């Protein structure tokens, strides 16, 4: 197995994957390195799973097909995997503890939002459907673009939405366009 932190990069106390070289912090994986499990198989290996068993899961999907869905094991699953390749962003450090605001000229969100708070949501079963874990993830980068404003600062929400949406697209399917 790798001797690094898949997520961020360290080394440390890590666990391995028994199905893949992966390793992983306890709290870096989502959801945490389970205790005890022999063997253990890592979420990359989970959703690959899901996919083998059903194949035809891969082909498009909409987008509004796809927000709708209850928020059974698989979807949580597929939710917790989306999150996890967000902090395995070095970037996704900016979006992780709660923000606070005080910069002159704006105004702080309404609804402030930060990963660790999804992370935790997630953890406590509190969204019925996608939709409610993605309209989370997508209000964190919208609060950010809007507080900022001209400040070159808001490029850093727009590269971690990048990386939120190709990856949405890519767990969740959804049907390629122009
Ligand atoms: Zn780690
Ligand atoms: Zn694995
Ligand atoms: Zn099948």
């Amino acid at each position: 197995n790798s001797n690094i932190c898949e997520v961020c990069n360290k080394w440390g106390r890590l666990f391995c994957c028994d199905t893949c070289p992966r390793s992983f912090h306890e709290h870096c994986h989502i959801p945490s390195v389970e205790a005890n499990k022999n063997p253990w198989s890592c979420i990359f290996c989970r959703i690959k799973t899901i996919q083998e068993r059903c194949p035809e899961s891969q082909s498009g999907h909409q987008e509004s097909e796809v927000l709708m869905r209850q928020m059974l094991p698989e979807e949580q699953l597929k939710c917790e995997f989306l999150l996890l390749k967000v902090y395995c962003d070095s970037k996704s450090c900016f979006f992780a503890s709660e923000p606070y605001y005080n910069r002159e000229g704006s105004q702080g969100p309404q609804k402030p939002m930060w990963l660790n708070k999804v992370k935790t949501s997630l953890n406590e079963q509190m969204y019925t459907r996608v939709e409610g874990f993605v309209q989370d993830m997508r209000l964190i980068f919208h609060n950010h673009k809007e507080f900022y404003r001209e400040d070159k600062f808001t490029r850093l929400g727009i590269q971690v939405q990048d990386i939120f949406e190709k990856n949405f697209r890519n767990i969740f399917a959804i049907q390629e366009t122009s």
